[PDB]
């Protein structure tokens, strides 16, 4: 009929070694990293505080970056409806923070106090952002029964947002404010403990976790460019079918 590996293709899940197909079969704790897999790989402007100039300054500096925190910026300010204007000197540190120089004043967007603006030293604005939860559920309450499979939610972010986002899916085991090294630490106690791990994740901040893991899930919109290292790739990026494969054992 068709190879395996065809099938598979079919049902939008591309497969490394098909050592995975046997290597399933044995797992007991299903791990997700939050961001990417429980919701959308793209955050939005929750909240803005500040005059419109400093609005447009912000964004007119956020235009030169390709992260996904700017691109959400720039996408806030034009909703609403001021233009972007001319930059210079531009200066970028992925995921802390950028710079340019507008009209003869230095400008400033960073993070670590979530986001504030600053203009020529003085901190004069803010933005306040999250991301956007998926749908499902069922998937979940079914593999929690079945098998007696163990589910852990683990992120980088704060603890008050991932608690939020426990008691919604109705998780009682999670870890907040983790280093892509804290994250490759807590699946190293749980294969020392006996455990056989399956982990879900985007790619950023946790290729080192995923290698780990007895088999590692990757997302595909995830510009999974050069993280191309895992068993299975989720290329619909329908986390359901997954949850659907795991179901089948």
């Amino acid at each position: 009929a068709l190879s395996l590996y065809e099938k598979m293709l079919h049902k939008g899940m591309i497969i490394k070694n098909s050592n995975v197909y046997e290597k399933i079969k044995e797992i007991d704790t299903i791990i997700f990293d939050k961001t990417g897999t429980l919701t959308y790989g793209t955050p939005i402007v929750t909240q803005f505080i500040g005059d419109s100039l400093s609005l447009a300054y912000a964004a007119s500096v956020e235009a030169l970056s390709s992260h996904p925190i700017a691109k959400a910026i720039v996408k806030y300010a034009k909703e609403q409806g001021v233009k972007i204007l001319e930059v210079k000197d531009f200066k970028e540190i992925s995921g802390i923070g950028v710079r340019g120089k507008i009209s003869d004043k230095i400008i400033e967007v960073k993070k670590a106090e979530d986001i504030a603006v600053y203009i020529n030293g003085e901190p004069i604005a803010s933005f306040n952002i999250s991301d956007v939860p998926r749908p499902n559920l069922k998937d979940y309450l079914e593999k929690l029964k079945n098998e007696g499979l163990k589910i852990i939610i683990l992120s980088g972010d704060k603890e008050d947002k991932v608690k939020e986002l426990s008691k919604e899916l109705n998780i009682q085991e999670y870890y907040s404010n983790l280093s892509p090294e804290d994250k490759v630490r807590i699946i190293e106690k749980l294969k020392q403990n006996g455990n056989k791990v399956l982990m879900i994740g985007d790619g950023v901040n946790d290729a080192a976790a995923l290698a780990l893991a007895d088999v590692s899930v990757a997302m595909g919109n995830g510009v999974d460019i050069s993280k191309n290292v895992a068993d299975i790739i989720l290329v619909s990026n329908d986390i359901g079918t997954l949850l659907g494969l795991i179901k089948n054992r």
